[PDB]
């Protein structure tokens, strides 16, 4: 059972695949799209947020009932009540099969009679915040974080036939703001986007990884950045990132873009090409936080890496690296286990102090002795490291989940990403693990 | 969709490889050749033209249909109202699979019939500049440069049930300008053309691959010169130019292989038994209007270019040289992306100027460390030099779209030049990336 | 005639000397030394500022006399009434053959006595400001930028027997400000001072060659910070700065008041160890807008520094490369003479884009046909520059006066500086030309 919140996350980046798809069948000007800051309270301190998409969807079976309406609601309800009590402007995007699509109308009553849900989840979740009771004894045990179910029972026949009073304007609570609407399947909808999207040469599968996934990033971080001016979006820009370069375009995180879907299929063998090649110097820059474990398990992985692209002598001439955003000092506090399978494996920051040499260095080889002089190297996705684009330069690019984007040269360097949060399914996907 | 002025300027070439095939059967005294400034506004001020080759071809099932003659026949129409007035009689030899062959005849009556197309693209574009109406909300509606569906059939029932009346004479504009001709399958055609061409000595591939493009681009460039003097052929002339030489005469010429799919027909291969051999230093000549991205995205093409054919040192011993049509400042500039990709090469124009030993050094080697010193050039297409770009070539100018026709010995180095689309696109030619 | 401000800079640099001569003899809890931004109209805004060196020295005989002490006694007066007013306090120690050892004591009536001076140099140069000419016909003459024999004459007429009245206070003018000490002769005190020095281990070409620039300019640049809180000096600081390394240094600077003009001494020829060795990548960080000569005579230099320590190619195997401040663009106006005189370099930006590692990849020697393939390389000093202390990180540097410092690793390289105008001297920096 995942969390409800991953959910939310999940249909959002869904309703932001949608205004992508807008945006590129336009290629003109566009919304400004700016993104929410619901996942957490961050407190950006800005006020310009209308999207605010916290949308959830469940199993559907045929048209709609009123058996699809559940906590969601109230949770963005509450939301309503927000510290700082700005434009919180939510939507709703439910999906149903065969249903009419439109507003579901702001009348009083169509909320009104879907609060009364009469469900201690929903009761004692967020519903007990809205509602402040005059009852001290309920107020008490919700705090002391014990309850029964003689305390339920007792607490749903108060809020059945002793219904109480909220302290917010109901008017104003349930007839200005959201918008609701009818959502479409996404499963038969990447499809129909991919299709749409290939409309110039472009490629087979770079379309669905080159382009779409670039275009779903440039389109998330458009207001990522702590101006609010710089959401300002016309005709010639969404143009120039539709076709000024838009061959490579440096597409960051296409791996799944952000889904997972069990295995990772299609996408994970066309890194072979360039890679197979034993004079490329392929590079990763990861993130742990991403990664689950990280306390000796990655230097296996490693092994199983090293052991394979920097052995074959004769052939093998390039000497992969590793970027992991773990922090500069513990990173050394694995470049002390390196030495455990015959394997020498550079920090990069070698300490405390990231030298841009040996993170790009060309070892020579021995063909007699069936030895390298290390089998690839290590670093951290830190600020002051801008080297995956200046030599032997990551044919291809590959990053897990999240990356420091800017200060890099990104020039003319096969960019991809594989997402992921075990070293296992890593080497699953570089081809050197058969499951997992 | 594919723009119609491209599709005229291949129906040009199509007219062109009529009169080539009409000259070379014939090989004695034929009619004149003139080139025709009707592509751009060029203004070359000259009176003697009357080719004026605009023909377009359409979708066709069986015989012929009054639905074959579009908006070319506007855009003659218009055209033969040039600011200049030269002779600018223009031609139609659009292809029919049946019925019968000849001219149209020059019948006011069926031309009036053809003017009353009634369409709003065809109004919105040529039509209305035929006939200036004396109302000016339709004039303003124009060059609004926004109109309505309102507004469109406004338009078209204002032209239709009021119907203005031209300013040109209607006479002189309906029966003197414009010929017609019904045309012949081109693409059954060109076998027949090959099959003539197999006449004379000459070879197997060399007549689908060498001779038919040294004959059109001979007929093409007959009368391009300034001077309108320089067109001047008799039947010595064309005897000459018919077997005299005829064999590399510099070559500045293709026009096939053009079919876009991966690995497009056939001419790929003909230079190949020059990049296999290991004495061969290839130039080329480059443009950019095809080619894309000459500081982004290109260099790929070189980094496959330069790691196959100057890579195994044991065996090849020559540094191709590239010759661009981007400005011969921005050429260092053009340049990043090869030490964005360790390509190591220089940049030909050096910047503002020229200097071009090492535009024609032999590449030095060592084998025994797998290296090559620089494994290409780029140079610009600029006339600063374009003599040392006709001097080496081992076989082929290998020009790709453009080029500076001048300044350029006219003997002695076999045969390419393929006007192609992008980097990706001159890979399959230059056959180190057998896919695209 | 050498310009006053440089023997001002000079006297100045000498007098530093001296202050870091004094704190080595010490060792110990020795006085604050602050920089003077009196050479230019920098406008630090500092107020805690004593020294303001703008000393000379003039020929002596024997003795002293009333005429020892020429214009810069004016230049100081005038300095006084700075437009802020803050602590511009001067000094002066210029040296005398045969005197008493002492301060001209404040006196009035001396310094009116010596402002008696009445010479038209100084007139029109700086005494003129200091009494406001109530009569215009000398301001307006002035101004005019134009003046006669007959005018000088009005202008000595008008100070000799018209004496005008000071608007700035004399008492104070005369008094408060300035102070006075006996100097000595320098050309001499080297020795004294070099001796001194050979206190410790040390060497004996190194006392001349490397610790005394290294104490000149850490002195010189304890107080170039902006922030005033960095001038705190103790007597733990100054042994760990006086005997912490002391191997290598990090010695960037290398000269001083010396022979070293055009052709330069100290560490002239020293530098040849790791300069002979085949096996080291010296590079140079310097900036020409100080040098005169940079359109296409520098390439001359590379030809000759390109055709010593990258020649003889059967040892030589490491490369060098440059850093010279010039810009981005101009480099490439500056690229243009590169493949001109047999020498191929690499531009290390490659555009607009400065480039980290193939600014520093292995051009592999050839043994059989004498070339390598780049016999150096160039960069300018793009702040995006941390390159020299990474890769092949020049275990020998030399710089030219000074650079941007900031950002450098300053680890494991000998960081070095000799000072320039031209490329030809920096060759017998480097030592190959005989001679300048």
């Amino acid at each position: 059972m995942m969390s409800r919140e991953a959910d939310h996350t999940i249909k959002g980046f869904l309703y932001q695949f949608n205004k992508t798809l807008n945006s590129i069948l336009s290629s003109t000007d566009q919304d400004e799209i700016q993104i929410e800051g619901i996942i957490e309270d961050i407190d950006i301190k800005n006020s310009n947020i209308t999207n605010a998409i916290q949308c959830k969807y469940h199993e559907s079976k045929v048209r709609h009932n009123l058996s699809d309406i559940y906590k969601p609601i109230l949770q963005m309800l509450l939301h309503f009540l927000e510290n700082d009590s700005l434009n919180i402007k939510y939507a709703l995007y439910a999906y149903f099969p065969n249903e009419q699509v439109g507003v579901k109308e702001v009348t009083k009553s169509q909320i009104e009679e879907i609060l009364s849900s009469s469900n201690f989840d929903y009761i004692s979740k967020y519903i007990s915040k809205i509602k402040p009771p005059k009852e001290q004894i309920i107020k008490e045990l919700l705090g002391k974080t014990s309850k029964t179910t003689e305390d339920k029972t007792r607490i749903k026949k108060y809020y059945e036939t002793s219904k109480l009073e909220t302290i917010v304007d109901i008017d104003k609570f349930l007839r200005d703001h959201f918008v609701f609407e009818i959502g479409l399947s996404y499963e038969e909808l990447m499809n129909e986007t991919k299709n749409l999207l290939m409309k110039e040469g472009f490629s087979l599968e770079d379309v669905k990884d080159l382009f779409y996934p670039n275009s779903i990033q440039y389109i998330a971080e458009l207001s990522i950045l702590p101006e609010a001016e710089k959401r300002i979006s016309s005709k010639n820009k969404l143009i120039d990132y539709l076709k000024g370069n838009k061959k490579t375009a440096m597409s960051r995180w296409t791996s799944e873009v952000l889904t997972r879907k069990q295995l990772l299929k299609v996408r994970k063998n066309q890194l072979v090409p360039s890679l197979n090649i034993n004079s490329r110097s392929r590079y990763f820059i990861i993130d742990p936080d991403t990664i689950d474990n990280f306390d000796d398990e990655f230097i296996l992985f490693v092994k199983d890496y090293l052991d394979k692209y920097n052995s074959k002598i004769k052939l093998h001439t390039e000497t992969p690296c590793f970027i992991l955003k773990t922090d500069v000092n513990n990173l050394s506090e694995y470049h002390k286990r390196f030495v455990s399978r015959n394997i020498q494996i550079i920090t990069g920051y070698i300490g405390d102090t990231f030298y841009f040499k040996e993170f790009n260095k060309e070892p020579k080889r021995i063909i007699k002795d069936n030895w390298v002089e290390f089998k690839a190297r290590i670093s951290c996705n830190s600020d002051e490291v801008i080297k995956c684009i200046n030599y032997k330069k990551c044919d291809d690019l590959y990053i897990v989940g999240g990356v420091d984007v800017s200060l890099l040269d990104t020039a003319d360097v096969n960019i991809e990403n594989l997402e992921i949060n075990n070293f296992r399914e890593l080497k699953y996907l570089l081809s050197m693990l058969k499951e997992i």
